[PDB]
């Protein structure tokens, strides 16, 4: 996150860390629960996948330097690729996770709701500059949504589809970045918060005119109630 401040316990407690243990251990993309089983992330997230176990998820964490083998996990059980995701282009990016054991709902633990915006919010531990690195501390920033025409107008060497959402500032300043890929953004209706997007990419980070683009959840409700049952 570019532009962010640090969040506080409990204030997004659907927010997970997707990390690889190989010698050492580290986290690679956000996620979000969003049920007791049920992680929604970025399809680009696992582009390195076959390597057997080494996933771990945590839950109810705002720190990654408080990680330690005392800290519980979940373990992934099921890997769900949208079917027209593809390495090469960058569409469909997205991807369920089924944890192996269910997770309790708790203050610090608990879904976001599924189902045009300013008051808009995106979490992550990924770079707070382009030339950056994984920070410790859960960042938050508040970025309004972009029409797709808008979005579109500013990535002409793209093709932003219907299936995208697109979140930034004239300035810039305000985005996501690499490690906050998978996590959520989410806006508020009605007094409720709501998964609006995944962070899928962007041309770098917070560059004025380069909206972060996101996997618009709303395009994909089907596909993941079909998936979840
Ligand atoms: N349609 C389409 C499409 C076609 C080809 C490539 C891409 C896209 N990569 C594959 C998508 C996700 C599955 C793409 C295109 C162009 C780009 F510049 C990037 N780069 C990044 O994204 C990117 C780079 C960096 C960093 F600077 F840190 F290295 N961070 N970040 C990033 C990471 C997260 C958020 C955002 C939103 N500021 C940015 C990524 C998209």
């Amino acid at each position: 996150i570019v532009g962010g401040t640090e969040s506080s316990w409990g204030e997004w407690p659907w927010q997970v860390s997707l990390q690889v243990k190989l010698t050492a251990q580290r986290h690679l993309c956000g996620g979000s629960l969003i049920g007791h089983q049920w992680v929604l992330t970025a399809a680009h997230c696992f582009d390195g996948l076959p390597l057997q176990d080494v996933w771990r998820i945590y839950s109810g964490i705002l720190e990654l330097s408080d990680i330690t083998k005392d800290t519980p996990f979940s373990q992934i059980k099921e890997i769900i690729i949208h079917q027209n995701y593809k390495v090469s282009e960058g569409n469909h990016d997205i991807a369920l996770i089924k944890l192996q054991a269910p997770l309790e709902y708790t203050e610090f633990q608990k879904p976001i709701s599924l189902p045009i915006y300013t008051n808009c919010w995106v979490t992550g531990w990924g770079f707070s500059k382009e030339k950056g690195e994984i920070q410790n501390i859960l960042q938050k920033v508040n970025i309004p949504l972009v029409t797709n025409e808008e979005c579109q107008k500013r990535y002409q060497d793209y093709k932003i589809t219907q299936r995208m959402v697109c979140a930034g500032y004239k300035e810039g300043g305000k985005d996501a970045c690499k490690g906050d890929s998978g996590g959520p953004l989410v806006c508020k209706h009605n007094g409720m918060w709501r998964l609006v997007g995944i962070t899928s990419w962007g041309e770098g980070c917070a560059r004025r005119e380069q909206p972060g683009v996101y996997t618009k959840v709303a395009e994909y409700m089907d596909w993941i109630l079909e998936k979840t049952q």
